[PDB]
């Protein structure tokens, strides 16, 4: 019993974690087989990020300007590309720790674990969402960039995430490992407004079935609901629309606990209507959207 | 920017974590240099945690009655002892994965990072807090035992605690690697209340510099408290008292913000009396109390 915010064991992922710097600019880098991924901005200088043209800046780069350091031994770079806003440096060395992965591009309200990063460093590693908005709401200081977010399933890492920018709004941004942005965000440092940061519906009815299997039962309710009239509720609320999908995708809880999914519906829109009157869910004064129906389960039967 | 309940990387653990079965019990084991330290109660049944005399079940095992396995390779079992709560199982194989560790008992208000294991894998990170009341609020199903938290301070690993039990009330208690319970708790299946939960005033003092370095500064107000005066209103909010310690420590995030300790004081101390009024600091409805003021600086500057 309990429920944490728990992150994948990130080993894995500290062992492709170097530095990388080009010039004067140094953050992070992901070394997979022989290449290491980085964002493609380790080329600019702070100058340059107001209206950088990363082609042009790239031209006057050869092999030998990118140092890339896993531990406290060099790399020696063979090759090096741009892929969207992600440059792939190709070394000379495979990384004899990596792991079996993949390069996934996740959709908003999808979790994953991240292991911020400083001068290729683990320094620690937290659980964040994709948020509908495409931004991420993570811990992230200069120098961050190129910190990776990840899942695991049993032994693949599936990559999801590079680290890229911090919005003038404290949010995150970033891509996916083939360099394409989450959003509509651009790696320049210009006017980049987020958009409505909606509730993830489906991971606070997640959540909202942890609370109950884990004895935090007070929220239920005698109601039902339909998902068009809970839909009204949900909108009025900046919260994500529920879809049959979502229905679907939280069967084995409501047959875990009993409770159909459209009950917890109702006992959720309460909670919109009336708010927590002073109570907690878990531990927690709002209602928590940063688990999946799959963490929950994930977290609630013990997969390692 | 941006906060988070950050983990440290789980990777210097994860090459410790090992499984341990006696007869029909399964739990996790840390193993360090020659030496697997696992809960005593691996040696039970779940009839004999009612009333067990770990001597008299001790006396019934031989080296070969345990089973050690990393990874999928079988461990020799070449000596075995009991110290307070926890056994000691020499093993033939160093192991070649120990990082440089210490033994610690933390106190209470410290934090540390837990590395969830079932059947000595590692499956998930969270940070949590020892409590006041010597509990954790973990996230532990059974086959947990063994699981261990720890700090890290560079290259160094402080294991301070190894999971055991989850009392009635689904809080966990455990012990220091040496066995000793962390408060009164006893490896019996019997009546067991925790005690008082206090939250820990210094470090809900500290998330507050942590938000206001942040940016969230709606709850600064004009006022200013004395200490005597701050814990007459924290005595009666269930917080621990605050002490002249507690204020030293909170010194360098006091100079960072430029608010004096008692002034942060004087702000919480109307979040208490007044509440969030619907709204949040660091995206939280309530004060948190699982960042030390360490946490906070080591956060906010980036140590790896
Ligand atoms: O946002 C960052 C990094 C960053 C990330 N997370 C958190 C951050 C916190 C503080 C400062 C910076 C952060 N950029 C890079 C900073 C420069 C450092 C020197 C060399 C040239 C880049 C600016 C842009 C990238 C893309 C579009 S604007
Ligand atoms: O509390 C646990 C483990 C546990 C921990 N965290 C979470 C748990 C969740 C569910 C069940 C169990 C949990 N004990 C061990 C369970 C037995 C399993 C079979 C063999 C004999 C022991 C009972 C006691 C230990 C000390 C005093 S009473």
């Amino acid at each position: 019993s309990g429920f944490r915010k728990m992150a994948f064991p990130s080993g894995k992922v500290e062992g492709c974690m170097v530095q990388v710097t080009c010039g004067t600019t140094t953050l992070n880098g992901l070394w997979l087989d022989d290449v290491v991924y980085c964002p493609r901005h380790v080329i600019c200088t702070s100058e340059d990020m107001l209206n950088p043209n990363y082609e042009d800046l790239l031209i006057r780069k050869s092999n030998h300007n990118f140092l890339v350091q896993a531990g406290n031994v060099q790399l020696r770079v063979i090759g090096h590309s741009m892929q969207n806003c992600v440059l792939k440096l190709k070394v000379d060395t495979a990384n004899p720790k990596t792991p079996k992965y993949k390069f996934v591009r996740i959709q908003p309200g999808q979790t994953f674990s991240v292991l911020a990063c400083y001068n290729g460093s683990p320094s620690g590693v937290y659980q964040c969402a994709m948020r509908p908005n495409f931004t991420i709401k993570g811990s992230f200081l200069n120098g961050s960039c190129g910190s990776v977010g990840f899942n695991i399933d049993y032994d693949c890492v599936s990559f999801c995430y590079m680290h890229h920018m911090e919005l003038p709004t404290g949010v995150h941004a970033g891509t996916d490992l083939e360099g394409n942005f989450y959003g509509p965000f651009v790696d320049r440092q210009t006017a980049q407004a987020a958009g409505t940061d909606t509730t993830i519906t489906v991971n606070v009815l997640a959540w909202l079935y942890a609370a109950v299997i884990n004895g935090d039962r007070w929220f239920l309710n005698r109601f039902t609901t339909t998902l068009n009239d809970f839909n009204l509720v949900a909108m009025k609320y900046n919260y994500e629309p529920l879809t049959q999908d979502h229905v679907d995708i939280l069967g084995p809880l409501s047959a875990q606990t009993g409770i159909a999914v459209l009950d917890m519906c109702a006992s959720l829109k309460e909670l919109l209507q009336n708010g927590m009157n002073g109570r907690t869910i878990l531990g927690s004064a709002l209602l928590e959207d940063e688990f999946t129906p799959f963490d929950v389960v994930r977290q609630c039967s013990g997969v390692t």
